[PDB]
């Protein structure tokens, strides 16, 4: 009698635990996913003025609002889609304007475009620009 | 058995649950327990005429409130029929 | 008894694991296609009536619905098959004349060719003028 | 079970420097320009 | 009792599958080989005969049985050591004659000089001459 | 009561077997570092004294003392901080002169720059040179 009963608790053990398991490398396994996109920009700087202007050369299209600019301008921590009235998409001639903090750059000061995911847990630097005098 | 896939958007809050691959479950054997608006809710209740969970099916539930905070959990979970039997099938923590 | 179902449900974890790797590394192979064509365009502008003419030189054959033209002028966002009639493909000897914005030109403005894939997900800038006075 | 789960951070793993690389061969070839007259 | 034989079988069918796998990566592995020889050829054509001189300029030293040239020629199919007497190497300075099939070329007319490994199981085409009137 | 016992030193036999594999597998991928450095040297060489110069040109900066000097010439198996009194960096416009053993080379002596890591368990080849008569 004691050998099935054994059994029996033995296999009841096993489900949970396999279950257990389960879970957690089907959890570890879906939190992989959200590529960023490939593209290039351009940088051209006047320094009469202290205006930059980063323009899209080619690659993907990417949603206005999943990029922003972060550096020493005036237009800091805002998106694509706010720093132009009525953006949507980026495509190739696509251009915005921002201007050096203060009235113009510093030698070693840098530029940066970022991508940031829809659920906000991934982030990519799509390029930088480093002012050299 | 089964997979699950968790998408989330920022801007409205919306969560999206997604049966992957595995095996076909029954829609009134599945609720959401979350700190979400449709919580203790059934899969078949979510949305109107759910009968069985096959690859593809999805249903959207919203953050209570109108955002998550880091540290949130939603979990899918499966009851059996007499009611003396539960499992998680898969949850999701938000990260930031 | 308990060792062969522990060993069933983790080849059952382990087939369903596979699959989503699988779907996910399979979805990111397909992603990378659809090169952009190479040719060569020649720019000439006349001052005196504001009118810039672009004609193909060498290269491959070009649908005139991928080609659109993107600057300060009359003709702006419109395709290669829109500024003529009846236009098709893009061969040498082939030319369309825009007008500036205005009648004229300024030093530093630009105009761009531009190369759109037909699902709309890509985009390259072919060749691009700058007016330097 | 663990091999699935090498290649996932393999994976992982190869995103990463690919975009660290793309990055800062995109900023190699963004700085020639400009010829003078 | 039950588990550890459950433990004994499960080690036995364990064996036996990791020998499966093992045989077949190591023949896949096995596959890759035999890489082609890298140089450089010169095509010498007289109309007035139909004569064409193929002769080695610089590179690697070839067997002369491992060469071969198809085309419209009269010796089409025979290898290099067969369209000369009694090659057995090709240095730089080597040469053959082959003539057009008939008495001439055609415009379009393609001839190749093909290599084949000691096995049969790879090709590669050294070089091919195309008559263009 | 014998299946739980049969569980319990199953289980007694796993926990040691996996701890077994997880100290050779950390070992197997602790054994993968130290890179060696990337740089480029300059030599030049007197026939009238049988002098020969070697000067670093451009890449990283090189600790002296893991650089030696091998092939047959005076100073040989010697470190770059050896050769000259004082040296401590490698950078850009240092030099050390050795003479051929001898008084003069022959054609086909080859002179090498070496780096040897920390531990002494790797060595490279930064550059070598031949003298072709």
């Amino acid at each position: 009698v004691s050998p099935v009963i054994g059994v029996i608790l033995m296999v009841a053990i096993t489900v949970i635990l396999a279950a257990v398991i389960g879970t957690f490398v089907l959890g570890l396994g879906d939190q992989v996913s959200e590529t960023s996109p490939q593209a290039s920009f351009d940088f051209d700087y006047t320094n009469t003025s202290g205006n930059l202007t980063i323009t899209h050369e080619s690659g993907t299209s990417i949603d206005a609002d999943s990029v922003s600019i972060s550096g020493p301008v005036g237009d800091d921590g805002k998106t694509w889609a706010d720093i132009d009235g009525s953006a949507t998409e980026i495509t190739a001639g696509s251009s915005i304007t921002v201007t050096a903090n203060g009235s113009s750059f510093d030698s070693g000061e840098t530029v940066r475009v970022i991508w940031t995911s829809d659920s906000g847990s991934s982030s990519s630097t799509l390029q930088s620009w480093t002012y050299n005098g």
